[PDB]
């Protein structure tokens, strides 16, 4: 019997912190959404304040830039009222919500409140539930912002702010201790008379806290005197109430009308339900009042009343005690020194872990989270991949070099001193120098095409397939990587190609090939990602600013996959030039960073395509994640002097709004990639903007900074690629976070840039020789990325080191794996080929879950060409001596081919049960979930139809020993249903099937006759007949190596009486049947003539006389089946013809194909002569042995592909493997996922060599000069 | 979560018991019908009779899903076995698909 008190705080109380946790909050709907219309609502009363009060507000967009004010103590009295008010209303929403805590009720619990706090408690004590509370919440904000504008306004009226406030409010408010409030009083009022103060300007008693404690409030300038005269052993203590409140000599009643004049006048105002314990008034338990009425007085216990909070310990207690309560459970919110309140009221008084989530609601909302970098694939100076860009990085490398006579020539477009029009003073640069390389089969342009096409839009394209294959990422395989779902952003400042190079001789192509939006739009177009396609131009910043958009799209929802990628090519004599005339660049070299004598920066070339997603997106699809981007902002440097420079005030504002929205603070980053382009302004401006941001400095003159602080710039080594600059010096820091190490810095030639502050003293270091860069034991490594503009425009983002991967996993059991190359090409062929057998021999004895990874990561995630090379092994070294063998073949001339267009044609050929063995199946039950689904499905069907359980016969094995016939027959049907529907899945579709004996029932529901259930019917209420009329051992049947001719001729005897041909399999392949005293004697005249014979397992004699007695009741039992034509044809031994139609599977059909001879030849000999069957079909068992198979082997040739599914003799994995590997080589398209869905372990993309790309050099040289002489005439 | 495995499981059960038609289209067929003018009793005598004459697998045989009033009831089976049992109910009863 506890009663909790819900206790508000007022102003004394620091709210600062609690409103920034809210700002963080992302898990709960409805604070969000409180927090998105607080400040509109906040915003919509400070536009109704006086202009003096209007001029002493700042502005704002959200709640966070009022934080720090708050804190300064430069916050007016209207706003922080209001912020406290709205702090108290988020911590309960919050609490009531989130932390899924009961809302209070009359019968359980009380709400108390003392100043601001009061109006709060109206609020929650009218109101039953968090959703009815926030509309009413909403109105309190209003209210709260009115209060404090009202008591400032009277304040302001009666005393003016001091000269020494610098813009902080002074306090009105001291707490005094020592003395009794009734003393105090008394002193209050001899002090008054010696002064001869006014009425109104007079000291008063604000609140009574207890027998010796009491607050005092005045003006600041008179509050300060009567401080001054209460002496030791009395106490002063100050607080930080800006404003006069709880003062009737002030106050009216028009003063609180006023403050609730934005309460619409209404007959639905929700009345309090819930007790507020109001201890500073008459009545010290109030409800029942509407909501304006109850606010109205809660404003009065604000303005016009004293707080009597030594009243409200024991104005809970008895409120407690009134409804037979032993104690209360204090639930203070922002409540000064709230801890005492609980010993306090109960001195009165005698005195489960939150459940999982539904899978896919345990994710935070898309708007703003971690958005994972995949991938990342580049070209830059000296490099052609990103192994190669470290390489330029960790050597301190500075690739600067003269223009390259490719371009165009320096000794006629470079002059020392520039006179001649269009010639500059510079020609240095870092420069692609394989630029013009590309594979233009792989993406289907002619010759004559490529060469028009800008070698930015090529080197987009390798990079951004290069990218996804590293991501790998295959359209269409998972939900994130839907077509539709995969959008493109491009960052390019230039077209130079469609300037310089095509336009010497415009042709056809002379658009597509140098318009940037075919940039991103070839990309779109060759993948066929439907989604999104842009091109940015922020100038220098253009990639950041891209990465910005793309950002943006994956938080609002409009892609689940994001291509981010800059170009860089330079072709045009003239932007070099132009740059030169501006004073850009450095006629000296390369981008000096940080040196004293930086006079410029140099132009530098690249290419770069990064995949990006959400990052749960990317756990799910378990993509690899190389690191996470936090957030990332843009501004612009309005306040600048001239256009082109820019300015560190904008700057910082920047850093410091991304630190806030990460939730992040200086110590938390360790690295920054600054812009840094070399330049003695713009170094030292950016410079004192990070350090500022991430290294400020105490003011004693210490570091706040507990751990050092590194800065480099990427553009000291590879110089600046402008529209590519950004996603360049992020490339540098995913490799910085792979290797963990800091790059020397080679900027720096000659002495340090004087401009720069102290470093040292902030524990800021630039890095002259590599610093190892560990990741922290359970931490992470934080990085802030600048990318600028001289447009104006300023772009940085927040990274962060990627998740811990997940640590199980799991053990493949697997023995033998399969590994798939492909190609466009047959020189890109043995390239693949080369390129995997040096990357097994680098990775081969690291682990043993690499081979089945490696299966994974080439079949499941890489699209498959049409040259393909396949290998199969139980260990790396296998797959290397397979891989090596057919390199050695396609190095000796034999061409790689690519697989026929069409693809393979599959026949699937169903056994019967004479070829069942104990344990078949086991570990196919055990490993694949789907067919142990369907196994599981056929038992519960065959129980309730009263048939043996099947489930057994895959889990026991042991039973298989006195399994009776129904149990054995339904076992090997269900087993073949389940078989063909895995294979199914797999990507197997058949052309046709055959079925022998048995064989035919599961041969008929592959082809759509049947439903599982009615073959499970027809094969149970058959054998049970079986059962039931025959007995075994009376009759039995003998397979013999001899035509039709020879067996009738041998035997005494003709067919029909002596015996029967139960089965016609080859033309030298028959099988008797007949009683066993008949099998004898026939028996004994076959090996006269010396013909080998060979007794049958099965106990009796079927499809002979045998079976005449069941007939009548088989044919019921097929009426009852639903027949629908079939999908495919079927080869019926039973009928020894191709059947398409269902008018032959009448129940007539059973009992012929029960009691007739089971026709292989007639069927085959049918199926060849209509075309349907011919060597170049691929046999597929799907039964316990490769006994059809070969039936159909000997009919339609020799050469004929045939594979087993099982057999007792090898694993079944072997054989499914290498099964697999061939319908591959014959063009198949499998189910690569599906055949690795039920192991996880092997479930790890790994970083593989590239595509070995088939390159030639598409090229239009710029020649004759012709850009110095623009302007002028032919002469 | 509960809501898409049960129909998955239901979805499972129909898919083994019969397959999907021919014409279909995409189309999802029918599994149950309303019948009125007739007892829910009534009515599953019937359906037993039906059941008599009729050649099917103890699976596949309608059955009474639903009783809604005096003369209202709800019968379901496999599309296929649906249409030919609701062929048999003549006039003045009803059937809505
Ligand atoms: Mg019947």
């Amino acid at each position: 019997a506890q009663m909790r008190v819900v206790a508000f705080g007022d102003q004394t109380y620091d709210c600062s912190e609690a409103v920034s946790q809210l700002l963080r909050v992302r898990d709960d709907a409805i604070v969000v959404d409180f927090l998105e219309r607080a400040p509109a609502v906040l915003k919509a009363e400070l536009a109704r304040l006086s202009s003096e009060q209007q001029e002493e507000t700042p502005r704002f967009a959200t709640l966070a830039e009022l934080v720090p004010r708050y804190r300064a103590g430069t916050l007016n009295p209207a706003v922080s009222q209001a912020l406290t008010c709205i702090a108290q209303l988020g911590l309960f929403i919050r609490q009531h919500s989130s932390g899924q805590e009961a809302y209070p009720t009359a019968h359980d619990s009380c709400i108390t409140g003392v100043c601001t706090g009061a109006l709060t408690a109206v609020a929650v004590g009218s109101a039953s539930s968090v959703t009815a509370l926030v509309p009413l919440a909403l109105h309190t904000v209003a209210v709260a912002v009115r209060l404090g504008a009202r008591a400032w306004e009277i304040g302001s009226c009666l005393a003016d702010a001091r000269r020494g406030a610098n813009g902080r409010y002074a306090s009105w408010t001291s707490a005094v201790g020592g003395i009794s409030p009734q003393d105090l009083q008394d002193r209050i009022s001899a002090y008054t008379a010696e002064q001869a103060l006014a009425s109104v300007s007079v000291p008063y008693l604000s609140a009574a806290v207890g027998p010796g404690q009491s607050s005092v409030s005045a003006a600041p300038v008179i509050l300060d005197a009567f401080l001054s005269t209460l002496l030791r052993p009395l106490t002063t203590t100050r607080l930080p109430i800006t404003a006069p409140y709880h003062a009737p000599h002030l106050f009216t009643a028009k003063d609180v009308q006023h403050v609730t004049d934005c309460l619409p006048p209404s007959e639905a105002w929700p009345t309090v339900r819930i007790p507020i314990i109001s201890f500073s008034r008459d009545e010290a338990v109030s409800r029942g009042a509407s909501f304006p009425a109850a606010m109205s007085e809660a404003v009065r216990d604000c303005l016009i009343r004293p707080i009597a909070l030594d009243r409200m310990a024991v104005s809970i207690a008895n409120h407690a005690r009134d409804l037979g309560k032993d104690s209360v459970l204090p639930s203070p919110i922002a409540l000064s020194f709230s801890d005492k309140l609980g010993p306090q009221v109960n001195s009165h008084l005698p005195g489960s872990k939150s459940i999982p989530s539904a899978i896919g609601a345990e994710q935070q909302p898309m708007a703003k989270s971690p958005i994972a970098i995949l991938a990342a694939s580049g070209r830059f100076p000296q490099s052609s991949s990103m192994d190669q860009f470290w390489d330029v990085l960790i050597n301190g490398v500075d690739t600067h070099e003269l223009v390259p006579p490719t371009r165009w020539n320096a000794a006629t477009h470079v002059s020392e001193d520039p006179k001649a029009k269009n010639v500059s003073g510079t020609g240095f640069g870092c420069w692609l120098h394989e630029a013009g390389e590309f594979d233009a089969a792989y993406f289907n342009m002619s010759p004559r095409e490529a060469p028009q096409v800008d070698p930015a839009q090529r080197l987009a394209l390798l990079t951004a397939t290069e990218a996804l294959e590293q991501a790998g990422v295959v359209p269409n395989r998972t939900s994130s990587t839907q077509k539709n779902r995969v959008g493109v952003w491009y960052g390019a400042t230039s077209n130079d190609w469609m300037e310089t190079n095509s336009a010497q001789n415009v042709d056809t192509y002379f658009i597509p090939g140098g318009n940037r939006a075919f940039i991103p739009g070839r990309v779109n177009y060759f993948h066929k990602f439907s989604g999104p396609s842009y091109t940015i131009d922020t100038a220098c910043s253009s990639s950041l600013a891209a990465l910005h958009m793309a950002c943006n799209a994956l938080w609002r929802g409009e892609v689940d996959t994001a291509i981010v990628g800059g170009t860089n090519v330079l072709t045009n004599p003239d932007m070099t030039a132009g740059l030169d005339a501006g004073h850009f660049l450095s006629r000296s070299g390369n981008c000096k960073t940080f040196d004293d004598e930086a006079d410029g920066y140099c132009r530098g070339e690249a290419v770069v395509t990064l995949i990006l997603k959400r990052l749960p997106d990317a756990q799910a699809d378990k993509d690899p994640i190389q690191a996470s981007i936090l957030g990332i902002a843009t501004n612009h440097s309005a306040e600048a002097a001239s256009i082109t420079r820019p300015h560190a005030g904008a700057q910082q504002d920047l850093f410091q709004q991304v630190l806030t929205e990460t939730g992040l603070t200086a110590n938390d980053i360790s690295v920054c990639e600054m812009h840094g382009t070399g330049t003695q302004a713009g170094d030292s401006g950016e410079t004192t903007s990070v350090v500022e941001t991430l290294a400020p400095l105490n003011r004693s003159g210490s570091a706040v900074r507990t751990t050092p602080l590194y800065i480099g710039a990427v553009k000291s080594n590879v110089g600046h690629a402008e529209s590519a600059a950004g996603v360049s010096s992020l490339a540098k820091i995913l490799l910085m976070l792979k290797h963990s190490k800091i790059p020397p810095h080679v900027g720096i030639k000659t002495k340090l840039n004087h401009r720069l502050p102290d470093l040292a003293a902030r524990n800021t270091h630039i890095a002259r020789s590599e610093v190892p860069w560990p990741r922290p034991k359970n931490g992470k490594r934080r990085v802030l990325l600048n990318n600028f503009s001289a447009a104006g425009g300023n772009t940085c983002l927040v990274l962060e080191d990627a998740p811990e991967p997940e640590d199980s996993q799991e053990v493949d059991p697997r023995e033998h794996h399969i590994v798939a190359l492909s190609a466009k090409t047959p020189d890109s062929m043995v390239n693949n080929l080369t390129n995997m057998i040096t990357w097994i021999d680098k990775h081969s004895g690291d682990s043993l879950a690499t081979l089945p990874q490696l299966s994974y990561t080439t079949t499941a995630r890489r699209v498959h060409h049409r040259h393909r090379a396949v290998a199969t092994g139980t260990d790396l070294l296998q797959i290397r001596s397979s891989l090596q063998e057919q390199l050695d073949r396609r190095v000796s001339g034999e061409r790689s081919i690519p697989h026929p267009p069409n693809g393979p044609s599959f026949v699937l050929a169903f056994t019967g049960q004479g070829s069942a063995f104990a344990g078949m199946g086991v570990d196919l039950y055990k490993r694949f979930a789907s067919f142990r689904s369907d196994i599981a499905r056929y038992d519960q069907i065959c129980e309730g139809m009263s048939l043996p359980s099947i489930k057994a016969m895959f889990e026991d094995e042991k039973v298989f020993s006195t399994a009776s016939p129904t149990l054995q027959q339904l076992t090997h049907v269900c087993f073949q249903m389940a078989l063909y529907r895995l294979w199914k899945s797999l990507g197997v579709q058949a052309k046709a099937v055959v079925g022998h004996s048995l064989g035919e029932y599961a041969a008929l529901y592959a082809a759509g006759v049947l439903s599982q259930s009615d073959t499970l019917y027809l094969v149970g209420r058959r054998a049970q007949l079986m059962e039931k009329h025959l007995s075994q051992g009376t009759h039995a049947m003998l397979a013999v190596r001899a035509k039709e001719e020879a067996i009738v001729a041998a035997i005494d005897g003709p067919p029909g009486e002596a015996y029967e041909f139960s089965c016609r399999n080859g033309e030298q392949r028959n099988v008797l049947g007949g009683t066993v005293a008949q099998i004898q004697a026939a028996k004994a005249a076959l090996e006269a003539k010396k013909i080998r014979c060979q007794y049958l397992d099965t106990p009796m004699a079927f499809h002979t006389g045998q079976v005449d007695p069941i007939l009548p009741e088989l044919l019921q039992v097929a009426a009852a089946c639903s027949i629908q034509d079939p999908q495919i044809p079927v080869i019926s031994p039973a009928y020894g013809k191709v059947i398409r139609s269902a008018k032959d599977f009448q129940p007539e059909y059973f009992t012929h194909h029960c009691r007739s001879s089971v026709n292989m030849v007639d069927a085959l000999q049918s199926a060849v002569e209509e075309g349907l069957l011919d060597k170049n079909v691929i046999g597929l068992e799907i039964g316990p042995g490769p006994v059809v198979t070969q039936f159909v082997k000997e009919a339609v040739g020799t050469t004929m592909q045939t594979f087993a599914s099982i057999n007792k003799d090898k694993d079944t994995w072997q054989l499914m493997t290498q099964a697999l590997a061939k319908f591959y080589l014959a063009g198949a398209s499998v189910e690569w996922s599906r055949y690795h869905e039920d192991f996880p372990g092997a479930q790890k993309v790994l970083e593989l060599p590239a595509y070995g790309w088939a390159l030639k050099n598409y090229w239009l040289q710029y020649v004759n000069d012709w850009s110095l002489r623009k302007g002028d005439p032919a002469v």
